[PDB]
């Protein structure tokens, strides 16, 4: 709610319970406690429709790590309705996916892109250097959501303007 500039990618209202997302332009970070840190997409991003995330806030002590996937059903329907994780609850459900990060590429002050082709293979990539595809099962024929948990090797993320950073 409240603000607006309408146009490049942010996070959507739901949230985990202990995420406060918030900032002079656009950033989610933890409130407190440890479980309980799902966020979604504030809009439908298309296949090609490349994200970029860059780690705000990054935690090193606790045990675990990040998930990073696509949806099917609205960000909205899950606001104030959340598991207390994100999976297998966030993931056996029809219409979800997700999947979890290297340590290597777990660090602060990194750029976290990743976007999906006509053949529902999802590619990730860090640094503006793609891994290759990560995550695949994703449909392309109605529109779709994006997922992040921050449980574990990270605390804040903000998303990027993709458009910013890539071109072609």
């Amino acid at each position: 709610g409240s603000s607006g500039s309408s146009g490049p990618l942010q996070f959507h209202s739901v949230h985990g319970d202990n995420i406060r997302i918030s900032r002079d332009g656009t950033l989610a970070r933890r409130f407190e406690s440890f479980c309980r840190a799902i966020t979604f997409s504030a809009r439908p991003v298309r296949i090609n429709e490349r994200i970029c995330v860059k780690f705000a806030e990054i935690s090193n002590n606790w045990n675990g790590g990040i998930r990073f996937g696509f949806t099917s059903n609205d960000p909205v329907t899950l606001e104030g309705t959340l598991p207390k994780y994100a999976c297998p609850d966030l993931t056996n459900r029809p219409g979800f996916w997700a999947k979890a990060l290297h340590e290597q590429y777990c660090e602060k002050d990194n750029i976290l892109y990743y976007y999906v082709n006509g053949a529902g293979d999802v590619i990730y990539g860090i640094n503006n250097e793609e891994k290759g595809v990560i995550l695949t099962g994703i449909d392309t024929r109605s529109l779709l959501w994006t997922v992040i948990d921050i449980y574990g090797n990270c605390t804040g993320i903000e998303f990027l303007d993709s458009r910013i950073y890539m071109y072609q």
